[PDB]
């Protein structure tokens, strides 16, 4: 393919793109094809010639859009939302035509500094403590991860080499395998399964800390750290959630970090998805103790509008642990200049109100109970009663195909969860999908 | 940002991008500008209110591509190819826009469905044996992973949990943490660090086999093998590198696959680089014994002209290690049906021929003498004489700014290495390149 074909293909799909999304509450949220539809509709190898882009176009509703999961669609509400907007779709263009994947190590100074600047301007957007910032021209920064999991990996892998570098400086005698043998790390039973994945490939032992109405305290986290040292082990690694991912609980963080600060653990801070309210000052309490974390991260890429993958992380000393790989800065700083920190603190408080405004609807019906307080974007919600009678009624939510939910369970207490998931989500979604919840527990009781 | 102006501002990059590519011979290969440009030339916060797409447009030209290292260059001779091709930059457009990352577990046909189609037509294209084809209706099957390094990762990872399976049976009464403590990898002293990373992260020891003439005897990863046996430790895995990132050297898997049958260890196959060339029927030799192994690797984004990323694995049982994830298979399916098996064909043998066109020139000169022999799209070379003067050349050739060259060293012999990367490469680059390295010898000895 030459330029002039790629230009006529390219600007169709720019077309075909703004089409589906502007359009999308057209969409039906179950798909109407069944499993093992595609095969019959496509050949059973590569084409030896060059096919024609404007079939492949055509191939887009024919052959993909029936399987597609409508990710973006305000009545598919999914986990937690996926980032979309049209300054990230722009950024990726060029970042494709531009950027590598980093095997041939990136010495370019546009890749590595641009990610300098954005993480200042999106460190400065948080109030990040100035220790975070690279132009306080101290050892802080920060780097664009592709994911929180990465992440968490990253930071346990770096508090490792420190706790070692510390633990031979005192005891020169010890070799490493007996060193590496002792380290624990911790952290919430409410924590993502990330972490525990970060412990097994960090090679390290993980303590889940019981948590008190769902979130961390330091008493126990404290508690957890003595019982190891009283067994001759090395604490050296504890992850504080700021927004977990069953119900959007906090940890206390203003606990939780000096006790690590106290006992020498590293601490870092898992905010992935409730970590981009932090942009406005009325949710930035929710991380206070920020100054005692030696990382902290959020993912733009869930609640912040830049499109996968863009997972900030900042540390007070990056070295521990490189820049410009895939080139993220760039969608960053298309997403932060287009729209202004004003529209991007208005998009974290329309989705705060939207949760708020459905979760008031559910309480208002006193045959449901919140199973969670409410937080940021997400309501979590059930009939009172039974798990299986809730069960019942996710079951027949999604089989009605009008909305999606999707389920939790929290020590035998299964819930349901709405999360505003959806950048075009407007306020009478709410009311559609309560009503929608409503209308299917009607119909589970009048089944006699 | 509103639709009318995301496609004015979408299809305005459209015209950027393929005037940047199809004019990239215009662009100097050293950046004129220092460290340090970036930071005075853009705001030290983000703005406020949104700013204008024009004003972010204008700033690609003035303040990003300045300090741009431009992969796709014909002049840069970076470590292997980053691919680039206008029908994997159309199908990101649409993955970016309909694709997530994978949190909220993708239960949607056209991913996942997609995905085995196009691992099936690239596993034809390379004539893989039928028991790694989703077609051929057993347990074997492809995956579309980020990097080769996760594949290998993953690989070990089943390996691991495979062979732990296996001894528990035979050793009821040992624990599960003394097998997991025993066990043992091999790979070749010239494979990819990403083995090292993947022992590392999978808890496991590695044990780096001497290579000869850069290429993994049978033999000798057997004698490895043998001798842990020998201490009591069990040999569960083994990387078979079909294409050095040195030197583009092959290991012997037609030796080696058989030896990891025999002592079953699981077989798993690194050819990131090298492995596109198998499309071509007179390079499939080069894989022989794939047979013998369990898992085969490579990275269309390298050589392959799919974007990254896209690391397409294969297994023959890809249930000892979740389709779908980024909707990867979109782009490789653009890329197979818009160049056709022939141009993808076409383009391996042209690169092959130029590599081969510039050791001539290279051997040509007496000065100078091949560091190994020429394979794909790699020439290893160096001038007769120290390290040290071959130090003195590169940086002398790469401070020119003509064209850029890599080094690499194998056991204590420093060379240079002319890889083809850009796909806009010519015969006439390859007497370009050569007649700039001799220049530089040139004004090097014109020098005491």
């Amino acid at each position: 393919m030459e330029a002039p074909e790629f230009k006529d293909f390219a600007k169709t799909m720019v077309d075909f793109i703004a089409e589906y999304l502007e359009n999308i509450r057209e969409r039906r949220v179950l798909p109407e094809v069944k499993p093992g539809y595609l095969k019959p509709l496509i050949p059973d190898a590569a084409p030896e010639k060059p096919e024609k882009w404007q079939d492949v176009m055509q191939d887009i509703e024919r052959v993909i859009m029936p399987g597609v999961t409508h990710w973006h669609s305000p009545k598919f509400h999914a986990y937690f939302p996926t980032a979309n907007s049209y300054p990230a779709i722009v950024a990726d263009m060029l970042s494709g035509a531009i950027a590598c994947i980093g095997f041939t190590w990136i010495a370019s100074p546009a890749c590595t500094e641009l990610e300098v600047v954005m993480m200042d301007w999106l460190g400065k957007m948080l109030e990040l403590p100035a220790e975070f910032l690279a132009c306080s021209g101290g050892k802080g920064g920060g780097v664009i991860q592709g994911t929180a999991s990465e992440s968490t990996l990253v930071a346990l892998l770096g508090a490792k080499a420190k706790k070692l570098k510390e633990v031979k400086e005192l005891h020169p005698e010890w070799d490493e395998h007996t060193i590496l043998g002792k380290l624990v790390g911790y952290c919430s039973d409410q924590a993502h399964s990330s972490v525990e994945r970060a412990g097994l490939l960090g090679g390290v032992k993980l303590r889940s800390v019981q948590s008190e109405n769902h979130r961390m305290r330091g008493a126990a986290l404290e508690k957890a750290i003595e019982q190891d040292v009283a067994e001759g082990l090395i604490p050296f690694y504890a992850v504080v959630t700021l927004g977990t991912t069953n119900s959007c609980a906090f940890d206390y963080l203003d606990e939780c970090g000096p006790v690590g600060n106290k006992h020498n653990l590293w601490i870092h801070v898992d905010a992935a998805y409730a970590g981009s309210a932090f942009i406005c000052p009325e949710y930035r309490h929710l991380m206070k103790g920020i100054e005692s974390a030696d990382s902290f991260n959020f993912n733009p890429h869930k609640w912040m509008l830049v499109n996968f993958d863009c997972s900030a992380m900042w540390l007070k000393d990056p070295s521990w642990v490189p820049l410009g790989r895939r080139f993220r800065a760039l969608k960053l700083w298309f997403v932060l200049r287009l729209y202004g920190v004003e529209n991007l603190q208005a998009h974290i408080r329309r989705h705060c109100n939207f949760a708020k405004q459905f979760g008031d609807l559910c309480v208002a019906d006193s045959r449901f109970e919140l199973a969670a307080e409410i937080n940021m974007g997400l309501v979590c919600f059930r009939l009172k009663g039974s798990n299986e009678r809730n069960e019942a009624l996710l079951k027949r939510i999604n089989g009605r195909g009008h909305i999606h939910l999707v389920p939790a369970k929290i020590k035998d207490v299964y819930f349901l969860r709405m999360a505003i998931c959806s950048r075009f989500t407007q306020s009478e979604d709410m009311e559609y999908s309560w009503k929608e919840v409503s209308a299917a527990a009607d119909e589970m009781e009048q089944e006699q």
